DNA sequence: CGTCCAGTCTAC
DNA sequence: TAGACCTGGACGG
């Protein structure tokens, strides 16, 4: 997922957990290289944050729970193809890595995150990713301010359309992110990314990082049924549209885009 | 059947 | 900077 997604899968575990309590362990997927989950709790309720490409799930024993434990907070990163799911307990997906069950009384439910491709992480510690920088999302002034404190780092020599992906600077900007962003604004991706920042201290560059993302959240859906991907599909201007560009960028990702290339182009 | 396509993370 | 990590869907022979 890139950030809305993160957003929304947050959402998505907080209102689907708002009324449930969990009980039990954390059991993991014997294929997974992820760590096991050292809690059990009798009663423990959920919740969730996302931060950029990073979602933080805390789980919360109730009063009196047993065995005696202080709530526990774990950080996702997605990769390619992760998600959470809301399932029948005895009809996992093919790909649930992690479960947390429901105690009864009720329908034993399981939360899941599912991961096909395996490129999703998790961690005990609980901490965001140290290097991150903040979520466009939910941080927008720290986000603005730590790209332009810092126009000196090597990371703005390279193309602005692989700038966007750097996410010690654009912390939840993936690949659609970065084709729409450059669209409407009509800046060659191979631009230099010093380029175009430069020219700032309107909607400008930093704030579409923020606004367009927005966009996708405010559709709503994305996972969070199938008419939600023709919603996505149809707000798309530019990423893998009839009539647009296509390069790949030195890192083999496809940048799409209108007109000119930029002069850093391959 | 085969190939090609869809974000870190780590070794050189 | 180049390959490593994975599964599955679209598509071509």
């Amino acid at each position: 997922g890139q950030g809305p997604e993160l957003h929304l899968a947050s959402q998505f575990v907080n209102e689907a957990c708002r009324a449930l309590v969990f009980g039990g362990c954390v059991e993991k997927s014997s294929v997974s290289r992820n760590p096991e989950v050292p809690f059990e709790s009798s009663a423990y309720r959920i919740s969730a944050s996302a931060r950029g490409k990073e979602l933080r799930l805390i789980l919360s024993p109730l009063p009196g729970a047993q065995p005696q434990q202080e709530p526990l907070a774990l950080v996702f990163r997605f990769g390619m193809s992760g998600s959470f799911q809301l399932v029948p307990r005895e009809e996992l997906p093919r790909h649930a890595h992690l479960r947390f069950y429901t105690a009864p009384p009720g329908p034993r439910l399981a939360l899941c995150f599912v991961d096909i491709r395996r490129f999703g992480r998790w961690d005990l510690g609980g901490k965001w990713q140290p290097g991150r920088g903040p979520c466009v999302l939910q941080e927008y002034q720290q986000f603005r301010e730590n790209v332009l404190r810092n126009l000196a780092d090597k990371a703005f020599d390279r193309p602005i359309c692989e700038a966007l992906l750097d996410q010690r600077f654009f912390n939840g900007i993936g690949n659609y992110l970065r084709a729409e962003i450059l669209y409407r604004l009509k800046i060659p991706p191979f631009e230099k990314a010093r380029s175009v920042l430069e020219a700032l201290q309107n909607p400008d560059l930093l704030e579409l990082c923020h606004s367009v993302p927005k966009e996708v959240v405010q559709l709503g859906g994305k996972g969070y049924g199938e008419e939600d991907f023709a919603a996505f599909r149809a707000w798309l201007r530019c990423y893998g549209m009839p009539g647009m560009s296509s390069l790949q960028d030195r890192h083999g990702r496809t940048i799409w885009f209108q007109g000119d290339p930029g002069p850093l182009a391959p």
